[PDB]
């Protein structure tokens, strides 16, 4: 599924992503659009040979079990299949337990260098939520 920018916001909200651990619910939106362009099916493989899964392109090395990503751990105890479909439960949360690990939203790559520090209300304006 490709998500609109709002109706995202909304289903997030749902799940209780908003304000989670201090995070505002455009800092959320923003990193699922630079990661995964709001598609749910997005799969991206890593240099070390692990790979990226689902809205918010959660990395089979710790969290999920692909199968085939040797020494690797399984955090969020899931398939890494089960963060591509078109409910975002499950990848919410897991998203829960990443940002909780102790470094935040820092572990999203393209949110350090793409939302971190910009106006992520935006990312919300016009929404009805
Ligand atoms: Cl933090």
């Amino acid at each position: 599924k490709v998500f609109g920018r709002c109706e995202l916001a909304a289903a997030m909200k749902r799940h209780g992503l908003d304000n989670y651990r201090g995070y505002s619910l455009g800092n959320w939106v923003c990193a699922a659009k630079f990661e995964s362009n709001f598609n749910t099916q997005a799969t991206n493989r890593n240099t070390d040979g692990s790979t990226d899964y689902g809205i918010l392109q959660i990395n089979s090395r710790w969290w999920c079990n692909d199968g085939r990503t040797p020494g690797s751990r399984n955090l969020c105890n899931i398939p890494c299949s089960a963060l591509l479909s078109s409910d975002i439960t499950a990848s919410v949360n897991c998203a829960k337990k990443i940002v909780s690990d102790g470094n935040g939203m820092n572990a999203w790559v393209a949110w350090r260098n793409r939302c971190k520090g910009t106006d992520v209300q935006a990312w919300i304006r016009g929404c009805r939520l």
